[PDB]
């Protein structure tokens, strides 16, 4: 009965269960030495990568407690999403982000491609929480539309200021 | 928010309260159990109650929480200050909901008349629900913000609109 | 062909032409000594006041160049409106405001009733423009909905900070 | 924005340009008339052109605008800075559109590849239109912001998305 339930610690960051068999994450957090994930051998896992966005489809239900949600290739410009950040502290941190255009976007010295957005906290977090930290990568971008939650990508990067974030998206 | 702030948040009646010092506990008036004659081992006799509408402050005659340092409680915060509401949810999960504070207001929220410092949640578009917004069970949860050095507490969770987006913090 | 066209200097502030015969303004800006407005005698003008919101209906078309727009009693909580500020300088200043609840709201020492909102400029204007000044009262609150512009009230007050505004609304 | 800043905004080709000093005029590359051999009485011969994609700077050999003081032009602004875009519209109307600036970006805007400092308009929800947003005619309009004492200029209007909400400022 909760979206928070779907946000799972993974590699150097997090990922998100879209359904009992589909898990999405940020490509840079995935382990580079692995034979199995969540007790299924890589043998049995379809991997689909598109830049900083990776989708895994398992051959058996890993989370049969979940129903399948809508996944979309980003959202309409001006949509206000929630980035669902979990911290190792036990803290849950849903932050509002106004989404902008698809772009390639030089984020502290790095070329990153995805949908840009700006945190509504503007306070421009520098250790009060209120913004993202490197450890948060792979957290999902969701919003409510009619009666349904939509997930439209995963957290790939953020600028020192904290104002600008990049959501990696399905191709 | 630091653990010593989470530490001050106590389960109380139909919601929560917050330890400002070893002898001072604050909460929302409507969560206080109406028939209670004793709190933390002390009878009403031994407790100073100060009530102003939906804000209630208890001062005990002995240190109930000697592990704590006295903190700054202020009468709300400056307009435009972004606060965290320290909400505990099922399973030792900590939910510090970001809120932009505005004006001292009076409102009718679902039949009932409410007075305090209004704010708007910064967690999502329609914050209607337990995942992005408040629930009745969160009443009494403290509003807090970090200054240059400090954290300060400025009120307790009293109400939210059917939409989710607007909250009311009751104030000293 | 422009919404800006409908924003007309008036008394100590402004008002807005909803149609050729209907003009809305903030009650406190209206002149307290008058026999005619826009060349029609008060004789011929229906006045409807509700607190800080006043509607005038003329007996003849004053602005027959305009079509009639939708007027609504405030908007849904979380709607992002535009306050259409005109300055005596010639400047046009559309500012985004996220609307909140109907409330009575003590704004620098004054009881004002209407829909509260917060300026997205957050910078909290103190002489860069980016916020309202007393002279701006009566400016309309509009937003786009399907193919139609909606007007849902007029600017009645703002806090020193600049963050909080009150939109006066139809009863 | 002060009148001495509005004063610097000149009608130029398919849009606008801006006088940084008596001898320095900046604009968006794509508004420059392609067949022009003379500007403000001077032939190309006598003008220093510096071009970096969609930003063009002209330095003349004589004071074209001796009424002006030299101003600070910077290579864009810090992330989170709120700028004004100094747009002139039909009838001596002045439209300083509020924009929150973000990251140096590369985008495809309606078939065409664009590079500069991205921002989001603060004028309304869907800024699609001339009343809340930009139009093709606004290209070259300067981006400016007020500091403690100063105003600074940090780029010129190069592009906007079909939605309205995202703009691109080309930078030195
Ligand atoms: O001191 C205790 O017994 C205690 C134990 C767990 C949690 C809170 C406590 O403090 C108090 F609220 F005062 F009871
Ligand atoms: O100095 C002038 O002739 C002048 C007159 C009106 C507007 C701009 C002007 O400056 C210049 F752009 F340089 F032409």
């Amino acid at each position: 009965p909760t979206l928070w339930s779907r946000v799972t610690k993974f590699g150097s960051g997090w990922g998100f269960w879209v359904s009992p068999t589909v898990f999405i994450t940020t490509t840079h957090v995935i382990p580079t030495s692995a034979k199995e994930f969540f007790g299924e051998p890589l043998t049995s896992i379809a991997i689909h990568r598109a830049g900083e966005f990776t989708l895994f489809r398992f051959s058996k239900k890993i989370r049969p407690d979940l129903t399948g949600m809508i996944l979309e290739e980003g959202c309409p410009e001006g949509t206000v999403c929630s980035v669902l950040i979990k911290r190792d502290s036990g803290e849950l941190l849903p932050l509002a982000v106004r989404m902008g255009a698809i772009a390639s976007m030089r984020i502290q010295g790095r070329l990153v491609h995805g949908q840009s957005g700006m945190l509504l906290t503007g306070a421009n977090a520098k250790g009060m929480d209120l913004g993202t930290i490197p450890g948060d990568c792979g957290a999902p971008y969701v919003y409510k539309r009619a009666n349904d939650w939509v997930v439209c990508g995963v957290h790939a990067a953020a600028t020192k200021s904290g104002n600008t974030v990049v959501c990696a998206v399905q191709a």
